[PDB]
């Protein structure tokens, strides 16, 4: 049994240095002072690959972090990244559609408060990481308290509380409880071989439709990028009275993905059920169905890294590739 | 004990033609289909003023529902105000700046299924809305199921299911139980006079910081817009690396107020904590503090309607004026 640790930075290796100095402990360094190792039966291997706060985080080291979990497929049995959880959930997603058929558990997790705090949340996370990094199964997900979310369906939804992560219209995978793993959902587990596919565009820009919104701002925008994802109210649709959104969407759509997902924390989008949802798929709008935001954005600069291609773009949007879109 | 019902349009005023449902219904249907009315004690009058899904509302809108409440003041004891849900946030909290020191009860409600369907959820909110429009206590307020909510707190957090709005960082007001009003908690009620106060500029954009969004963008909309909301992860700040999103604010936010506020539901934003958001203020970024999304977009509309003064835009976006932003 043998397991890597990944070190890209966060707040969970935030340390001061006895002379003011503000430095990202290392790998090692985070198990050590979070209690974890100190014995066999599990050999754990670390390495640092970065040291950012996650609000830094641009998807060239998506890449980074996708090509260093790859390369680990050969040598180990799990792998746990230690990150930033302010983007910990566009990590996760992105990771999920570079990386396909992973053979071993890859679980993303960090902490709300450093672990040199007194009462850090990060011994906590990193066992329940650990524990489903040996005894849980193949994928990506991240573990955060006793959980454990599919990587595609997570959420940074509290910006404060020690519960900050969710899965999204999914459910949890399982709990760590101790030493053992409790399965809520497993997962399909695709038989095929790992494939690293780490192509995206990431020119693309997410908005808020709201009152006010003019069409002068959204055809700047539409310019500019080479997707938008427009987040519309409750079950979707686009605007067309005053401020004529719609107009200003179909003729972006003739040119570019408008992908359309929700305000609303759970439920996702149905263009079908209101006429503003059925003028808007007219207009050529893409649904985003029940993904979360992160997953949308990710997914969306990994179809414009394939191809410009707007009907392409569409069959990607809508098909299932890793557990982040429900079917039919 | 005389109360007036508003109509402005919804899913709870939706009829299916042979064109697709159209929030065709008057207010007067509605509590007929309802099974409302029925009884002695409260006369309840009816006035039609929008027929709009609640997706084609714009703040000229907000206009004309505050003026027909404000009017009704003099002649009535409680309004309820029937409005479809894709924005009855937005409309709540703009209400709540636009109206100061309401001398009744004002209550918004919805419906996430049409009056007219077998399992509606619109006869309950209906009810709890007038138990409380009689028997609660002035202000502007939300009513969902058994729960009435603050105006300038709610948020639509599900795009399905029936328990779509919950009150954020904020506790509910109180429960109705038949035609009990059980309080929760009672807020600071304005003894002063009724104000009508309507003014306020529509040109805002609220655009969510994502990994890959670029300098580029965040210029085309930071020159067609008057104010702009941005999302940031967490506790907010804003990225500076690769894409240096924080050149571009310092700059935008000379001339124009910024506000961040932040993706997570819960807890809102603290540009203290962390240096990306210590830079953000160095910046002149204004904090939305615990504010909802909705509440910040509305407040920022109301603000530049009176003022272009970025310092006096940051004292009134941080001033507590209805109970949206916990204070100092």
């Amino acid at each position: 049994m043998k397991l890597l640790v990944l070190g890209t930075g966060g707040t969970i290796a935030s340390a001061k240095t006895e002379m003011g100095y503000k430095a990202a402990l290392s790998a090692d360094d985070i198990l050590q002072l979070a209690g974890i190792r100190r014995e066999d039966g599990a050999k754990i291997e670390t390495r640092d690959i970065l040291n950012l706060d996650s609000t830094l985080i641009q998807p060239e080291d998506w890449v980074t972090i996708g090509r260093a979990v790859f390369e680990a497929f050969d040598e180990y049995d799990g792998i746990v990244i230690t990150h930033g959880t302010d983007t910990l959930a566009y990590t996760s997603s992105a990771l999920s559609f570079m990386i396909r058929n992973p053979p071993i558990p890859v679980v993303l997790t960090g902490s709300m408060l450093p672990i040199t705090e007194p009462n850090s949340d990060a011994p906590r996370n990193l066992r329940t990481a650990l524990t489903f990094a040996r005894k849980g199964f193949p994928g990506i997900y991240v573990a955060f308290m006793d959980k454990i979310m599919l990587g595609t369906r997570v959420s940074k939804v509290h910006s404060l509380g020690l519960n900050a992560f969710q899965s999204i219209n999914y459910p949890d995978i399982a709990y760590v409880k101790g030493d053992e793993v409790l399965v809520r959902h497993k997962p399909r587990i695709g038989n095929g071989e790992p494939l690293f596919d780490p192509e995206l565009d990431p020119n693309v820009v997410h908005i808020r439709l709201t009152p006010g919104l003019s069409p002068e701002v959204l055809r700047a925008v539409a310019r500019a990028t080479d997707g938008i994802v427009l987040e519309g109210y409750g079950a979707g649709g686009i605007p067309y009275r005053g401020r004529n959104l719609l107009e200003v969407v179909s003729e972006t759509a003739r040119e570019k993905p408008v992908v359309m997902t929700t305000q609303a924390l759970y439920g996702g989008v149905d263009l079908t059920r209101y006429e503003v949802g059925r003028r808007a798929l007219e207009a050529g709008v893409i649904p985003a169905g029940d993904m979360t935001k992160e997953a949308t954005l990710t997914k969306l600069m990994w179809a414009l890294g394939h191809t410009r291609d707007l009907e392409e773009i569409r069959k990607i949007m809508e098909r299932n590739i890793a557990g982040e879109i429900t079917g039919s």
